[PDB]
């Protein structure tokens, strides 16, 4: 008689339906066809595959008191799917953080589907000791007729190698991305005063000194931020001949090109900080929900002697569902914090699929 299967059946269908909707939204709606959204589909494939393959077998074992109810050579395989799909999500979340960072030092699907194939192959490579050695020796994958990783080298080596190369690189490249977008906003409303200051200088002017210097100083300050470089140069010639009343009126026709360009760049940055913050929640929820399973699984190995493994085991059976639930919640994040995903999901529920 088990309570727990009534709970766990919820988490599986949330996982399956939501991650299908994310897969559906990137496949269909054109305003999601960018490289960072191509990763989020691949992530959702992993979360949906976790929900189809790994999670109902976990529920099944809950209904046999953890005494493993299937063929023995499926235990080593099930473990490989359970580790792969998670190792897939951590190298996904690392890649997005890293790819958006290299995007800031810069001015395609084949961009993305090489990088996704690069990440999946580093997951398939890293998880591959499990069935190659587990299918040889049933005592890497079974303890006491319960299917679970029973090799501590695979846990210790896998956890740090598979989760601390990527987490480190993800938490550095997330932090540096925040600092790159803070310097860009700082550097742009620096150029605001420099251009704006100099406008008030050219409108006050007496002579061709105050106009030619203050368009020289406008031009280099324009060069830090395309088309307005010519429009300063189209007005830099008027002051050089001495046409001062003409260059002053040409500059209030620069004021409109300036206000138009600054706001567009400024909207783009405020977008990309809202977008950096959405991932940061996808990133934050992943660690925090796996955090109790992770720490306890490592302490299983560290205090084999000094601790009640019945209690340690009774928590791992509980803590692994906290991290399963993480599959369910990536889609909810998008629903409340993207207009684009919410509008799309709200039309797939109305069975209406034409952009
Ligand atoms: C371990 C194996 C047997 C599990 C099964 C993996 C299956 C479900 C995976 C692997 C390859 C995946 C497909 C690869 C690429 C695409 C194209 C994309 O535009 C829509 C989804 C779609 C069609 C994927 C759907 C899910 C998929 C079919
Ligand atoms: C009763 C006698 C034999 C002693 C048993 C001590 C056991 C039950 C103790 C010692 C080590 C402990 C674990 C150490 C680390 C963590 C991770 C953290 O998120 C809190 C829970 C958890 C998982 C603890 C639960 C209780 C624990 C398993
Ligand atoms: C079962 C469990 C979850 C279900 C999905 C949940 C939501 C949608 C979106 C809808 O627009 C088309 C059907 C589709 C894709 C369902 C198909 C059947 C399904 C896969
Ligand atoms: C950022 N942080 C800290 C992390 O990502 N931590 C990680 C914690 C471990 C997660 C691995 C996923 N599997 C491992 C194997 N598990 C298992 C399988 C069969 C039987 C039994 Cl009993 C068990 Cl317990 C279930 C979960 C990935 C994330
Ligand atoms: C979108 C791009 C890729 C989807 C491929 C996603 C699926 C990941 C590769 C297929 C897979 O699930 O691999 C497990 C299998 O056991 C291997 O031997
Ligand atoms: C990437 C991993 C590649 C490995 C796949 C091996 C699959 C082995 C699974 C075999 C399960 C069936 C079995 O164990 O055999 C008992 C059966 O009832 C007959 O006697
Ligand atoms: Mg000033």
């Amino acid at each position: 008689k088990n309570w727990s299967a009534l709970l766990t059946a919820v988490v599986i269908i949330l996982t399956i339906a939501g991650n299908i909707l994310v897969i559906m939204a990137v496949s269909l709606e054109k305003k999601l066809q960018n490289a960072t959204n191509y990763f989020l589909m691949s992530l959702a494939i992993a979360d949906m595959l976790l929900g189809f393959l790994v999670m109902p077998v976990s529920m099944l074992t809950i209904l046999y008191g953890y005494r493993w109810p299937l063929p023995s050579k499926l235990c080593a395989v099930w473990i490989y799917l359970d580790v792969l799909f998670s190792t897939a999500k951590i190298w996904h979340l690392c890649a997005i953080s890293l790819d958006r960072y290299v995007a800031i030092q810069n001015p395609s699907r084949t961009k993305a589907f090489l990088k996704i194939i690069a990440v999946w192959t580093i997951s398939v490579g890293i998880s591959m000791p499990i069935p190659v050695f587990g299918l040889q020796d049933d005592s890497k994958v079974f303890k006491e007729g319960s299917c679970l990783l029973a090799d501590d080298n695979f846990v210790l080596i896998g956890s740090f190698v598979s989760f601390f190369i990527p987490l480190t690189i993800m938490v550095i490249t997330y932090f540096l991305t925040i600092k790159s977008l803070q310097k860009e906003a700082a550097d742009l409303e620096d150029n605001w005063e420099t251009l704006n200051d100099n406008l008030k200088v050219i409108e006050k002017a007496d002579n061709a000194a105050q106009v030619k210097d203050a368009l020289t100083k406008m031009r280099a300050a324009a060069l830090d931020a395309d088309i307005l470089v010519g429009q300063i140069d189209d007005a830099l010639k008027l002051a050089n001949e001495g046409k001062v009343k003409e260059a002053q009126a040409a500059a209030e026709q620069l004021k409109t090109t300036i206000n138009a360009y600054i706001q567009k760049y400024g909207q783009s940055i405020s977008n990309e900080q809202k977008a950096c913050k959405v991932l940061g929640i996808v990133f934050f929820l992943f660690v925090v929900m796996w955090c109790p399973f992770f720490i306890t699984n490592i302490m299983a190995v560290i205090c084999k002697e000094s601790c009640n493994e019945d209690v340690i085991g009774a928590l791992l059976n509980v803590f692994v569902w906290i991290g399963y639930l993480n599959s369910a919640v990536n889609p909810l994040v998008y629903t409340l914090f993207n207009k684009t995903y919410r509008s799309a999901f709200s039309r797939y529920i109305q069975c209406q699929y034409k952009e």
